[PDB]
């Protein structure tokens, strides 16, 4: 859909990540992103809203 106009930064709630260039973002932010994603997933299931 986007061709090669933009670089892609894809993150999933099941810890699967996909970057077109890894040297864009270091494993610091990478982990911070996947932390929040799973934190919200567990938070939503805890209060029955997932």
């Amino acid at each position: 859909k986007l061709g090669n106009s933009m670089e892609l930064m894809i993150f999933s709630y099941n810890q699967d990540y996909s970057l077109s260039n890894e040297s864009s973002l270091d494993e610091e932010g990478k982990g911070r992103v996947l932390s929040r994603l799973t934190e919200l997933q567990a938070e939503l299931s805890l209060k029955n809203l997932w």
